[PDB]
């Protein structure tokens, strides 16, 4: 594989990750 | 690290990142 | 080819998981206050 798609996958897992972690703790607060 | 592998690994961490933000949110509440 | 190594990309993989754990916490921590 590539380092243009490893960087793309790594940028990639931190926003989702953070996002994720956001969006899971608001499902909560319905 | 092949694609296939590379594929597993983005598919397991994105599903393991759910579960453990419900975890620690689980646990926060109780 | 460059081959990764599996000592580096298993460190990492658990790097990622305690990173997610910390982001999980500070979300949690924050959004009590
Ligand atoms: C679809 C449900 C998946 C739930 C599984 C929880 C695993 C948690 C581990 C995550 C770290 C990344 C490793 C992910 C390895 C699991 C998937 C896998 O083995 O991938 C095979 C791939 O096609 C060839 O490596
Ligand atoms: C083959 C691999 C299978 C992959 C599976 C590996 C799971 C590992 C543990 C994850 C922590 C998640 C624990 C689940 C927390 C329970 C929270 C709960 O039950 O409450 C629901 C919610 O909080 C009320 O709305
Ligand atoms: C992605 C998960 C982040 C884990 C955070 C753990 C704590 C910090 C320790 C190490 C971070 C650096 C390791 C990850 C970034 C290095 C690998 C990399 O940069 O891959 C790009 C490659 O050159 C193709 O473009
Ligand atoms: C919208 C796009 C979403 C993308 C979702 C991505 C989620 C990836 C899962 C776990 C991060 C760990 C990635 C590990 C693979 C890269 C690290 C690696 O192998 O790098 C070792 C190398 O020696 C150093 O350059
Ligand atoms: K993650």
């Amino acid at each position: 594989v590539s380092p243009g798609v490893l960087a793309g996958i790594v940028v990639g897992d931190l926003v989702l990750t953070v996002l994720i972690a956001l969006a899971v703790y608001f499902l909560g607060r319905l």
